[PDB]
């Protein structure tokens, strides 16, 4: 039941949310990053200075080698390993066990994070971006095929809210929608294509002010929803215009562009934080109806990430828009794979001050925005 999935995620600010899983027989307990921005179930399977535990295939009576390697380079870093299958469960998830593909990472560069407390990665996106190719069934595909779990999951990412990185908590509800996790209406935007969880943004506003761009710029070359990115990441042209508008709303009080550049923290002390001077930001996502859209509106509390010190959690992108955790933390997000759509609703874990609230509001009519 869904009650038992509530609060089944943890993590440290900036270091991703993870869910406890078990792999093999007897069950090996690993914390696994919940990542909607990739499609491989891949787990540390050998000693690494940042890992205090890892998947030992040889200790699993139910392991099966696929005798096939996989190498996954990416911008920041890389990982490589050896493919197999084994029984997998999520203790605080559905009460089922599945035989899933598992990439046992044997080597890796700048992949694991010091102190993050996860040992692996649960790629929840689609086969199309799976490595080494699209024939390696992703975990969720296996789960749905092998069980009667409905082809849907939802993420309520809560952040930290009020020496060591703040802890975050959240819930990953698999196989349904938990009504206690949100208030108000759920609004849906179509998954444009089943690879990433790709969506379309049709408009963005900073404190009500339209950035007035060709909406193609918002989705250049794609816009995705990615729990495995911390930041709201924007294409260059949009980032610049965004930060411009933001710098203006908060003109009273100045910061070094080290801050705006997302590598330099700024601090007030104990509750002096002037949330009020930072503007809300609305992303309008395409509706299920051609000419409709709806907006999700996010507060400075979500895009200033605590490190009272914060880092600016909007950053520039050369690979399109990424609606990462700081955007998702306002909301209850439904990855309705079965109806090919992503719904958004105001989250029960509401990090709002007494003047503003994150919001999901629609419809808005917009009378072509994709790559
Ligand atoms: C953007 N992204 C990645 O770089 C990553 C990926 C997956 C396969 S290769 C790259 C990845 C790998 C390792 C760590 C993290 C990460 C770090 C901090 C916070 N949250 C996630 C993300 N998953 C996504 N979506």
């Amino acid at each position: 039941s869904f009650v038992e999935m509530v609060d089944n995620l943890r993590g440290k600010s900036g270091q991703g949310y993870y869910v406890e899983m078990t792999v093999g027989s007897p069950p090996q307990t690993l914390n696994i990053l919940v990542d909607t921005g990739s499609s491989n179930f891949a787990v540390g399977a050998a000693p690494h200075p940042f890992l205090h535990r890892y998947y030992q295939r040889q200790l699993s009576s139910t392991y099966r080698d696929l005798r096939k390697g996989v190498y996954v380079p990416y911008t920041q870093g890389k990982w490589e390993g050896e493919l197999g299958t084994d029984l997998v469960s999520i203790p605080h998830g559905p009460n089922v066990t599945v035989r899933a593909n598992i990439a046992a990472i044997t080597e890796s560069d700048k992949f694991f994070i010091n102190g993050s407390n996860w040992e692996g990665i649960l790629g929840l996106a689609y086969a199309e971006i799976a490595r080494p190719d699209d024939s390696l069934e992703p975990f969720f595909d296996s789960l749905v095929k092998q069980t009667h779990v409905p082809n849907l999951f939802s993420l309520q990412l809560c952040g930290a809210g009020f020496e060591v990185l703040a802890s975050v908590g959240g819930s990953m509800i698999i196989g349904g929608i938990d009504h206690s996790l949100y208030t108000g209406s759920l609004w849906y935007t179509p998954i444009r294509r089943e690879w990433y969880y790709e969506v379309i943004i049709v408009r963005v506003e900073i404190n009500g002010q339209d950035l007035k761009m060709d909406c193609k710029e918002y989705n250049y070359d794609k816009s995705i929803v990615d729990s495995g990115t911390t930041n709201l990441r924007l294409p260059k042209k949009v980032f610049e215009a965004a930060v411009k508008s933001i710098k203006a709303a908060s003109s009273t009080e100045k910061f070094p562009d080290g801050f705006w550049l997302g590598e330099q923290l700024v601090c007030w002390q104990a509750g002096t934080t002037p949330w009020n001077i930072f503007p809300v930001i609305s992303l309008y996502l395409m509706g299920e109806v051609t000419n409709q859209s709806f907006r999700i509106t996010i507060l400075p509390q979500q895009y200033l990430r605590p490190v009272d010190c914060y880092k600016f959690a909007i950053s520039q992108s050369s690979t399109g828009t990424v609606m990462g955790a700081v955007i998702m933390e306002g909301f209850y997000v439904v990855f309705d794979r079965a109806r090919k759509r992503i719904g958004f609703a105001v989250s029960a874990c509401h990090v709002h001050d007494e003047f503003r609230t994150a919001a999901v509001e629609g419809p808005f009519v917009t009378l072509d925005c994709g790559y």
